Parts: C-alpha cells; sequence; structure tokens
C-alpha cells in the first residue's frame, strides 16, 4: 500500500514532501535527501517561490541517476492572480520552465479565489471567481499533456460537487488540511462517492507554522497509541490519514524526520486503537482569514468552506 490510484489511472505516491515554508537553499537539499531516503512525490506551487531551487534539485537527482522523470509525482499549483483562462496555460508554462519539467504530473488550482493578474491578495484586487471559466482552460492543458492530471485545492465538498457537475475532465485531487485534529469526515466521504482522492495537506498539524497554533501531535490518543505501536506521534498521524485512503505531504526539513516519515506503510493502527480517533477535539488550523473580508466572495469562514468548519 505505497500509493493511490487517480480517476485518470496514474498512481500517486501515497507520502509527499510538503516544501511550503521551505527557505533559500533549504528546500533543495530537502528534495535531494527525500528523494534518495525513497520520496517518489513532491508537493509544490508557484506562490511559494521556490520553484527554481526545486527543479536544480530535480535536475541533480536526475543526472546522478537517483530516479528517471517518470519515476516521479511533481505536483505544482495555480495561484490566485492566474484564474483567468487565457492566463492559466502560461502560469503553467512558467511553473514547468521553472521546475525544467515538460509536464507536471499533477496541477491544482490553488484557492477558489480570484484576484487581478500580477497583483496581490487585498480587497481592490478581488475579481469573483468564475471557477468553470478557469477549469475550462485547465483541461485544455491537461488535454495538451501539460499536466497529468488536475485537480482542485481547499474547496469544500460544496465547490468540489458543484465543478464536478460542470467538468468534462473530472478533478483528479482535491487538496486539503487534514489530519487528527481535522479528520475531514465529510469531505471524505464526499470524494469517495465521487472519485476523487484527497490529499492531505498539513498532516501533522504543521506544528511549525507560528500563527496556526497546532498542537495535533500531543494529543492523548495520538501519543497513547504511538507508545502502544512502537512509533512516534508523527508516524501515527500520518498512517491515520493513509489508512483512510489519503495521501499525506510531511513537510519536514530534518534528514531523520524525512525518513521517519516514510515508516508509515507496513504496520497498522488496530481497528480498536483507530475508533479512539473519534475522542480528539476538531478545529480547521488554516482557516483563510487572508480571503474572507466583508469585500471577498467569502464574507464568512462558513460561506469559504460551507459549513465546513
Ligand atoms: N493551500 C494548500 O494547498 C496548502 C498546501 N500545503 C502543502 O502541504 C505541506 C504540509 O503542510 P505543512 O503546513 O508544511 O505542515 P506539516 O503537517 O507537514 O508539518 C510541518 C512541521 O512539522 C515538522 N515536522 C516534520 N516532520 C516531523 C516529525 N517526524 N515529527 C515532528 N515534527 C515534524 C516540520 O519541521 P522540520 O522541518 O524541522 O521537521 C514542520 O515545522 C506543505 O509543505 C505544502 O506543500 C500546505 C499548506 C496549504
Ligand atoms: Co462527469
Amino acid at each position: 500500500a505505497r500509493h493511490f490510484v487517480l480517476n485518470t489511472g496514474a498512481k500517486i505516491p501515497s507520502v509527499g514532501l510538503g516544501t511550503w515554508q521551505s527557505d533559500p537553499g533549504v528546500v533543495g537539499d530537502a528534495v535531494y535527501t527525500a528523494v534518495k531516503a525513497g520520496y517518489r512525490h513532491i508537493d509544490c506551487a508557484k506562490v511559494y517561490g521556490n520553484e527554481k531551487e526545486i527543479g536544480l534539485a530535480l535536475k541533480k537527482l536526475f543526472e546522478e541517476g537517483v530516479v528517471k522523470r517518470e519515476d516521479l509525482f511533481i505536483t505544482s499549483k495555480l495561484w490566485n492572480d492566474r484564474h483567468a483562462p487565457e492566463d492559466v496555460p502560461e502560469a503553467l508554462n512558467e511553473s514547468l520552465t521553472d521546475l525544467q519539467l515538460d509536464y507536471l504530473d499533477l496541477y491544482l488550482i490553488h484557492w477558489p479565489f480570484r484576484v487581478k493578474k500580477g497583483t496581490n491578495t487585498s480587497p481592490e484586487n478581488f475579481i469573483t471567481p468564475d471557477i468553470p471559466a478557469t477549469w475550462g482552460a485547465m483541461e485544455k492543458c491537461y488535454d495538451a499533456g501539460k499536466a497529468r492530471a488536475i485537480g482542485v485545492s481547499n474547496f469544500s465538498s460544496k465547490k468540489l460537487g458543484d465543478l464536478l457537475a460542470v467538468a468534462r475532465v473530472h478533478p483528479a485531487v482535491d487538496q486539503v488540511e487534514c489530519h487528527p485534529g481535522w479528520q475531514q469526515t465529510k469531505l471524505h466521504n464526499f470524494c469517495q462517492s465521487t472519485g476523487v482522492h484527497l490529499t492531505a495537506y498539513s498532516p501533522l498539524g504543521s506544528p511549525g507554522t507560528t500563527w496556526m497554533n497546532g498542537n495535533v501531535l500531543k494529543e492523548p490518543v495520538i501519543i497513547s497509541i504511538a507508545e502502544k505501536l512502537g512509533k512516534t506521534p508523527a508516524q501515527v498521524a500520518l498512517r491515520w490519514n493513509i489508512q483512510m485512503g489519503h495521501s499525506v505531504l510531511p513537510k519536514s526539513t530534518n534528514e531523520e524526520r524525512i525518513k521517519q516519515n516514510l515508516d508509515v506503510y507496513d504496520w497498522s493502527i488496530p481497528d480498536d486503537l483507530l475508533a479512539k480517533f473519534s475522542e480528539i477535539k476538531q478545529a480547521r488550523l488554516l482557516r483563510g482569514n487572508f480571503i474572507v473580508n466583508p469585500q471577498s466572495v467569502y464574507k464568512t469562514h462558513e460561506e469559504l468552506w460551507d459549513g465546513e468548519l
């Protein structure tokens, strides 16, 4: 159980390296160390800025013969200012150029939120999203072979279903926050009903992000299962997601933990311990405050997540 199968037929590696908040030079060595440790899945985004760095790590891996391009699952993401249909493929070509790849394995709409091209997230830059029109342009990138799969990120059940209803090419993935403290049961059920894969971001509760306030790995339920099974809390957290049928993007810079985050395959969480996850209090850690605003199409956090708060 080291892969999940997308609705296009392609296999996605269950564990990928998260690369948000990986700084100058830090991310390249993390991509390199993770791939030689055995990672076959790297999750990127243009808005993180580090795609050039990531490209150089991948080019080095290929030159040293650690992997071939086809061995790797590479994801990047369309940022909120490129939602206009003619801007979408141009944004993909830029991400491709910087990563020095001919194709991505997965290309995601980063947020269901739009701003004018080349502007920052501030209320005068807000444009009302037109996700069907953006998706139409994502589909042409898929048809042109530039993205083997397309999908979305931070889409609620309602919003994912709204897109499925109008789409020709179904979103392959909804990449959302998902971890023992935010288990996404509703969206998980809805993804199984539609054939959409769910990738968990912040699978550890993102313990190092200041403003999120993450203590997922200190939950007594996780610490206990960790002791009873001989594993770290982080391993038990990632395993929980994998056992739910979710891929996971642990972000890390420490080589020891990068390899620990891959040891989630050949052992199980028993049914009797697994049921105890129902006893973990639930709080969404990444609320999306930066796009909830009296002038945004989302005026409340409820409007952004469609009650999935
Ligand atoms: N909107 C979107 O689509 C979003 C996508 N993402 C993606 O998902 C990825 C993961 O989310 P992220 O917020 O990075 O948080 P994670 O849940 O992956 O946790 C990250 C933090 O946990 C620490 N950590 C890593 N491994 C371990 C371990 N074995 N034990 C204890 N602590 C550990 C890391 O520090 P250290 O480096 O020192 O190990 C880091 O501070 C991102 O990198 C990004 O690619 C993230 C946010 C939003
Ligand atoms: Co259909």
